[PDB]
This record gives C-alpha cells, sequence and structure tokens, in this order.
C-alpha cells in the first residue's frame, strides 16, 4: 500500500535496477565485531576499511575468512554464497604489507 504506480522499468543496464542491502556481522581475535549494511554484490573491502575506522585496529594485520573463504579486499558477498547475519572470521596474521 506504499505506492500503487506502475513502475516504467524500460531500460536498464543494471545500474537503475531496484537493489537491496543486507546486514552481516565480522569477528575477530580481537573478541570484537562489527556490523554493517552491503549490498548484494559489492566489494566488502568496504567493511574492512569501516572496521579499521571504527575499532580503531590495523586491518592489514589481520585477514578475513569466511568459514574458511579467502577474502582479500575485492571478494564479494554474492560470490562466497552468504546472505545476510551472516559471521566473516577476522584471524591474527600478517596479510602482506
Amino acid at each position: 500500500m506504499s505506492d500503487q504506480e506502475a513502475k516504467p522499468s524500460t531500460e536498464d543496464l543494471g545500474d537503475k535496477k531496484e537493489g537491496e542491502y543486507i546486514k552481516l556481522k565480522v569477528i575477530g581475535q580481537d573478541s570484537s565485531e562489527i556490523h554493517f549494511k552491503v549490498k548484494m554484490t559489492t566489494h566488502l573491502k568496504k567493511l574492512k576499511e569501516s572496521y579499521c575506522q571504527r575499532q580503531g585496529v590495523p586491518m592489514n594485520s589481520l585477514r578475513f575468512l569466511f568459514e574458511g573463504q579467502r577474502i582479500a579486499d575485492n571478494h564479494t558477498p554474492k560470490e562466497l554464497g552468504m546472505e545476510e547475519e551472516d559471521v566473516i572470521e577476522v584471524y591474527q596474521e600478517q596479510t602482506g604489507g
């Protein structure tokens, strides 16, 4: 009942398309965690920044692994096969400074 108007959606490459955001959570060896909202398709590097920016801890000293998956600032939520309320594990180990 929000809007009963007919959307055109005539032409689009996938940018004018409707997209929803999902929220996830990641925990590190620091016993800390962060909750973020990302898109179905996007780069997880944004959450890395937000982690270092919010917790003030160096995202380089540790890495982001999803149940054994390696996420090096390029992997996407769509590629990992995951969804909202998902958990990522941050292990402490140099990932190449």
